[PDB]
């Protein structure tokens, strides 16, 4: 007869799925859970390539994010407003200019940031003191970067963490 | 004849449980090894909520680290002593200050920062010329923020990097 | 003889568990099958993260094609407009310096550098016309703020995972 992780029912003999497992007629297979990095192809369980986003929001601590090619910003609510930890992407670093890192519309407060020659220098802690994050909140930045003149001007919106 | 996958007892018939594999009377199920960053649950495989420790020690080749919810601080011993990358949570970030990052109740040697207006400073970097990081000692710092003037006097006690 | 149903199969072996994704089947019985450049590993104590994926995770982190690393720092490299920036952390307590001649790519000096201040760390440097690429040559200086150990280094970028 069967036993452990085998069943018997009406369609014959069967593997029992537990946790972590699917079972169907393409055969026993690892189930991962949405949200939480993980995919599964023919080529076995793997990091999917958003992971990071997870890692990053479990590092400080954020409640909201956003990414895109240019900029990811991690947002964290305390006392009347924000303040969000930001990283760079794709070449380019985040603009400290007064208008040029803007939540719900709202332009930010005190950035601390690292710094390049002349007046260059990349925001990394942006804070908005009276305006918070929360999903589908706008976030609008300018990145800059040290190859060209050039400005990325990109217009997104709040996600919540994973 | 029961083949590959299965294995037979006097018992009868069941599912024999290979690497990254749990077979109980309840069914087929994935095994994740504690401290490697993953769970399973009823949803699926995934990674849990402290895999970002591992990939930040993993990041600096630091063998011990901190974390609360003001800050998290990665320590890699070297020649006499220690440096730390730290990095803010929740909103705050380290105070700079010559009395305000202590190991062990030891006063820090050297920080390098980020840098906001005026006098705002965010350590990133902190080193100890002779003091040593070992689980079980005292990390103490004051956390602060860009919103308001409060300070947070902190205390945290250091744990071997997973 | 048999009346075999969902996750099994029968061939001229017998009934045999049938793999689908991310699932091995051998003699030794049902195992995990991960994707060995993706991260994760599998072991007798089970399934888990491997010590390079943070790897994974800071490429993801800058969208970087490229990288390096060493027990002294590690670079991950974007290719963008006519050249190269890379964004730099470093490792087991040091920094890679921001001098003019301390960085360089396939033998080429950077051309911006935005550092942390303390003694300056570099964060991010950039080649005008310097393309990142497998297997060509990375030097640099590192540095620690214990001693005063000058390490001149030369590394050999790695496509991302
Ligand atoms: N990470």
């Amino acid at each position: 007869e069967a036993s452990k992780g085998l069943q018997v029912t009406a369609s014959g003999v069967s593997v029992q799925a537990g946790d972590g497992i699917s079972v169907a007629g393409t055969g026993v297979a690892v189930k991962v859970e949405a949200s939480k990095g993980l995919q599964v192809t023919s080529n076995g369980v793997g990091l999917n390539n958003t992971a990071w986003i997870k890692m990053m929001c479990g590092l400080h601590n954020a409640t909201f994010y956003v990414s895109d090619t240019y900029v990811c910003v991690f947002f964290c609510n305390h006392s009347t407003g924000c303040t969000a930890y930001v990283y760079g992407r794709g070449g380019y670093y985040l603009s400290m200019y007064k208008g040029d890192v803007k939540l719900n519309s709202v332009d930010h407060n005190e950035i601390i940031s690292m710094v390049g020659s002349g007046s260059i220098a990349a925001a990394t802690m942006v804070s908005w003191k009276s305006t918070k994050a929360a999903a589908g909140i706008s976030f609008k930045y300018l990145g800059k970067n040290l190859i060209t003149s050039t400005s990325h001007s990109g217009s997104v919106t709040l996600v919540a963490a994973p």
